[PDB]
């Protein structure tokens, strides 16, 4: 009796994936979940694959010099661009940009595939937290506990909606916030916790919702780089999603999602994203205030094009991860370096490694002179430490021992799903080269 | 001698005056501007505007006038150049910040007139983005009118502002100059004019109140764009350029326009998450927002703009062919139209009607002859029923605004309506008044 493999497209199922489309025989017990993320499946997987020749057309004799880190116009696929060229043709001449159906249409979507009953689609990620955090009942002092190693959008979010960022620290391996550090910083002010999927990884969502669920915390949850992870949104009150063109999943403008299972909460998202108005009644206002911050109908549009893409993408960086951890692993055996866990609870949105603190401008410089390879470091400044009136006001005195280490020891390697394998091999040959003479 | 045609306000009414046979020179001169792109195309020296401009057909069958159709409001060969643009700009993967987004505010700084222009994800977020970098404060007041769109009050609340409603002139419907003074306080900060329906305010009697009290004065624009001096006496000027705009592009965007460096900096950095201009990741303001405008939506309103000056010289024929054909309802003391301004550019039409019968009037239009009419908008300020206005604003008397709100009725006026529908609105009206 044959165990099915469905392919919904997210994480846990992913691994399984990995291991099969490795094997020999890839028949039917392979059940393509019925889903617009996995549309481009489809047609691929008609046939029996191998990986390295069919996704990423492997060609380890292209003479490589030069490996960017993110080439923004290798990021869509022509493929992508006809199938939005096409939608346009039909979206154009309705002259529906702003509301319309395929906003409606790309929320409900969403709404299916997060198992989540309501999605308010936004204008951005940042506008998602913003706008989540006031819904739950945000007033001006509310403390928000969170990491310091977020991208700056996070702690804006907080910040522009009234509310205290308190952070906390990192586990150093996953660099997730640390939940054995959160109990620490609640206070009487303390209402939320926002924790962030960092890089893809999921951070320790059910230990947190423990500890709020002891304080009668509110839990929103920055996933804005963590579309596809397994569970997604569990425990959490509020899942906020971008859509930006960097992400897994990214439109061609800025974008983002909040999504809920609270029917009351949705409402004031709703109200929040346009204007404070009565849901569906222009003009109307039923709260003090609110923005312009719904997602556009024509982004929409373009979505449900670039979601068919998502599952296979999620795939591909996946496989992309694998074989970092694989390949590099004799340099983690001898300490050299650390290499991420290969986990089901991660999207490989970033790729991050670990090497000597003393040791990583010149191993980032020697990838980059001698072996054309870029590297980067995401972010290169904690939120405590920037130079703001605020941090020398408030945040003096702060000390995030794990946070600052790890910060100084990160580096991320270059990861996307139209990345070549001869590319990548390019970039492993130069880490072993420049590690090897750091010794 | 020469007639110059820039496209803006005061230019787009002596063109008019000329072409109705009041020659104002000899030599048709189309200013070497983006905006006038599609003008060249259609102006000639013998033109009939009826006809070469609205391809007026007096006798086809209408049973319905649509106030707004949507999908009017972009043309044909609007589509076929944003397909053009699209198929260059897709390929290069930028979407965000990118080169069309910097060449649209250098453009827009050209036209306006002003040293930077700061493009935003709405106008909304230029309104908010502006007033934080002119250095509000939370409980910080901003003097106001009480009939704009819900985004104007909006924009100040929501950085934690107050806003202090003074009453209209009840024929401009702008905010009365000579009420700002009264509300001043010393928590008054702002004064926030509206150009409302795309009338301009009385912007120098603001400007020398302003002087007086040290106020700084941000104006909502985002219905004016092509006014004749627009933020001459401003310190901040914001436009939105969403779809229903004189110009617009595909989706939400808007403006900030300055001539101050220091304030242009500022609201680069609120627009881009506090960080150091065009250094990434590196805060140097305590937090800032994600409110640039799209890459994307440059490179479409770059295409566009092109058809803006056509767009709203097409504007001001109706709204004069309005004023003229209807003259005789004013005449009989029967409705009020705006006066033929150059200072106007036309995105409504506000008549005045009475009072008492001002929804018989629209019922009677829209059943028996099709004919859709509005008003902008419903719901006034201090009307609003949430708990700031019950605690705040609780008895506030506003005789002009609430007045004129009670009176106005907007007919339907854009560039692509024809000249056979408005007829039909025309005729209409006179049918429902006599009767
Ligand atoms: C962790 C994280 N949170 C929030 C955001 C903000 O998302 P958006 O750009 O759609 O505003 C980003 C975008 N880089 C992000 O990476
Ligand atoms: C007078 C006025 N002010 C501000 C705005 C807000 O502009 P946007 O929709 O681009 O956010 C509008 C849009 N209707 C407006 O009409
Ligand atoms: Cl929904
Ligand atoms: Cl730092
Ligand atoms: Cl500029
Ligand atoms: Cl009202």
């Amino acid at each position: 009796m044959q165990k099915q493999v469905k392919i919904s497209g997210k994480s846990k199922e992913n691994m399984s994936l990995l291991k099969h489309l490795k094997g020999d025989v890839q028949g039917k017990e392979l059940v393509i979940e019925d889903s617009i993320v996995n549309e481009r499946w489809k047609q691929v997987l008609k046939e029996k694959i191998d990986i390295e020749h069919d996704l990423f057309n492997y060609q380890k004799n292209r003479e490589i010099s030069k490996v960017p880190f993110l080439p923004v116009d290798r990021l869509i696929t022509n493929d992508e661009v006809e199938d939005i060229l096409n939608t346009l043709t039909e979206v154009l001449p309705t002259g529906k940009f702003t509301s319309g159906p395929y906003l409606e249409q790309f929320e409900k979507v969403l709404s299916t595939y997060l198992h989540k009953r309501y999605v308010i689609a936004t204008s951005s990620g940042t506008d998602a937290i913003m706008i989540g955090l006031l819904a739950l009942g945000l007033n001006p002092g509310d403390e928000v506990i969170m990491p310091a190693n977020s991208f700056s959008a996070t702690e804006n979010a907080v910040l522009a909606s009234g509310g205290v960022p308190i952070y906390v620290d990192i586990n150093p391996q996953t660099f997730c916030i640390d939940p054995d550090k959160i109990e620490e910083a609640i206070t009487p002010y303390t209402k939320f916790i926002l924790p962030v999927h960092l890089y893809g990884k999921h951070s320790d969502m059910q230990h947190i919702r423990q500890i709020a669920n002891r304080y009668k915390l509110k839990v929103i949850e920055d996933a804005c780089q963590g579309i596809g992870l397994t569970d997604l949104g569990k425990y959490a009150d509020i899942t906020t999603l971008s859509f930006n063109p960097y992400k897994n999943f990214g439109v061609c403008g800025k974008a983002g999602a909040i999504a809920t299972d609270n029917e009351e909460l949705a409402k004031k998202c709703i109200q929040f994203s346009y204007h404070g108005f009565e849901v569906n009644v222009k003009n109307k206002k039923v709260i003090n205030f609110g923005f312009n911050s719904k997602m556009d109908n024509l982004q929409a549009a373009i979505g449900l094009e670039r979601m068919k893409y998502l599952s296979l993408n999620n795939f591909k960086r996946l496989f992309l991860a694998d074989r970092y951890i694989t390949q590099l692993a004799e340099l983690q055996n001898k300490g050299y370096i650390e290499l991420p866990e290969l986990s089901e609870d991660h999207v490989w949105h970033l790729f991050p490694i670990k090497v000597r603190t003393e040791d990583r401008a010149d191993i980032m410089t020697k990838l980059n002179e001698d072996f054309g390879v870029q590297t980067d470091v995401y972010y290169p400044i904690l939120s405590h430490m920037q130079k703001t009136p605020l941090v020398q006001d408030k945040y003096a005195g702060l000390q995030l021992v794990h946070t600052e280490k790890a910060h100084s020891q990160v580096l991320h390697l270059p990861l996307y799903p139209s990345f070549t394998l001869e590319e990548q091999d390019r970039v492993m040959e130069g880490l072993f080269h420049v590690i090897k003479q750091e010794i």
